[PDB]
């Protein structure tokens, strides 16, 4: 695997060890050949599970999710994979890794999307080598691969919505189940639904995940009520998934706004994700995965296909040469390459917008690309009527920095600036100056 040129997909099936096994047999040889090498973990939650695999093997971790203190001499490193397209993306020296290994390498991220798209045009120049662990790499067409242990597939009619009657089958249960929704609003609607029956729920997603997940561990639940940020390595001690089968695909309108359509089906790698937090303990056959749709090709026209590219052309390679996306994944966006290119000041703000400003890729982007600078939010007041955000169904208002109430009224508009209360308190911070 560790040569030149090459690119190994290790597509183990779910549970079968690529992390706890296969991944510090990897790291022994690469030490031993003196390659530098990478390790890309999805979470900070995996990042602290890989330094208990690796124990003993030296590794620098660049996360403060791991207490070790380094020798200095360290030649692997393990990140983020967002901090690594961070870090390319910044004026911060990235060493040219020999070896790249991206763990729960199907995240479809924008900027995991774009280390696969930067590392594979790597090992296609002759630069470096790469390995991709997942069960799920793109494209997979299989939402019912192999499991350690055998699995009890039912398609059946979940709830999206609180119910009355006629799910007796969801509360009858005695065991521990990981409940997939397609929205954090969708999943506190059945988390109540659940917790009203006297059910113990934990809820998760992007924002809350890191720190959420400690009470899978810590506290003793009934039902986990999680979006897709679970179909990334997120081990659980469960007996049943229930599967919704449905996701919200953000998508570019018209190139002007955002919308998060749907909810609709997800992929056939996510489904298999989702099934795949059970049927891993060889001792406990017969884990239930109930899951209530189809499958389908939701990734195709996704914006973080696009998002990815505006990553990608503003990422140094060699001279003005731009990394392609992974070829499996490619033909999901129809972008013009370097289309998204910036100039050295509009990809400082770009950057910044992303990072302190947490907008998104998209939304960073145009407000970048407009010339506008990182701390000027006269944009988040000056779009059109139908742009304006709602707050209980009223107008959202914000005290802007000069002290005036104002309406918020993006002149780009981004469903995720205010999917759900935590996404909408955070924009109205951003449009206010408060960071
Ligand atoms: C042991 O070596 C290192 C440890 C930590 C870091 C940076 C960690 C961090 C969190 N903070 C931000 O500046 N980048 C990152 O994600 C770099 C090297
Ligand atoms: C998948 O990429 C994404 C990147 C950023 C965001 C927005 C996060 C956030 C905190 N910042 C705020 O202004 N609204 C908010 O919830 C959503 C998705």
């Amino acid at each position: 695997m560790l040569k030149k040129k090459q690119l190994t997909v290790l597509d183990l099936h779910p549970g079968a060890g690529k992390t706890r096994r296969v991944l510090p047999e990897i790291v022994r040889e690469a030490i031993k050949k003196r390659l530098r090498t990478v390790i890309l973990a999805p979470t900070r939650v995996v990042a602290a599970e890989m330094e208990e695999a690796l124990r003993g093997l030296p590794v620098r971790y660049m996360t403060t999710a791991v207490n070790v203190t380094h020798s200095g001499t360290e030649i692997v490193d393990l990140m983020c994979h967002a901090t690594f397209t961070s870090r390319l993306l910044q004026p911060i020296r990235v060493p040219n890794y020999n070896l790249n290994i991206m763990d729960e390498a199907h995240f479809t991220d924008p900027s995991s999307i774009a280390a696969r798209g930067y590392i594979s045009t790597r090992v296609e120049m002759g630069e470096a080598a790469a390995i991709f662990m997942t069960a799920t790499p793109p494209g997979t067409r299989d939402a019912f691969p192999d499991s350690n242990s055998p699995i009890m597939d039912t398609e059946v009619e979940v709830p999206e919505r609180a119910w009355s009657s006629g799910f007796d089958w969801v509360t009858d249960h005695s065991g521990k189940t990981v409940w997939f929704v397609p929205s954090v609003r969708n999943g506190n609607e059945i988390a109540a639904c659940l917790t009203k029956a006297g059910k113990r729920v934990i809820q998760l997603s992007r924002k809350t995940f890191e720190t959420e997940f400690q009470k899978t561990k810590n506290q003793e639940w009934d039902f986990v009520i999680t979006t897709d940020i679970s179909e990334m390595g997120a081990n659980f001690k469960a007996d049943r998934v229930i599967d919704s089968r449905r996701c919200l695909k953000p998508v570019i309108l018209d190139g002007e706004r955002v919308i998060l359509a749907g909810p609709m089906p997800v992929t056939h790698a996510s489904a298999a994700q989702r099934r795949g937090r059970i049927g891993r303990n060889p001792n406990k056959p017969g884990d239930e995965y109930m899951y209530g749709g189809g499958c389908a090709e939701t990734d195709e026209g996704h914006a973080h296909w696009l998002e990815a590219r505006m990553l990608l052309d503003n990422i140094y390679l060699q001279d003005g040469l731009i990394a392609s996306l992974y070829r499996p994944e490619a033909d999901k966006v129809a972008a013009i390459e370097g289309e998204f290119k910036l100039r050295t000041e509009q990809r400082k703000t770009f950057v910044e917008l992303m990072k302190r400003g947490d907008l998104p890729v998209w939304l960073a982007y145009q407000v970048a690309s407009a010339g506008i600078t990182y701390t000027d939010r006269r944009w988040c007041f000056d779009g059109t009527t139908n742009n304006t955000i709602m707050e209980d169904s009223v107008p959202a208002e914000v005290w802007t920095k000069y002290g005036e109430k104002r309406v918020l009224k993006p002149r780009w508009m981004d469903a995720r600036v205010c999917s759900d209360h935590a996404a909408l308190k955070s924009f109205k911070e951003f449009a206010a100056g408060k960071r």
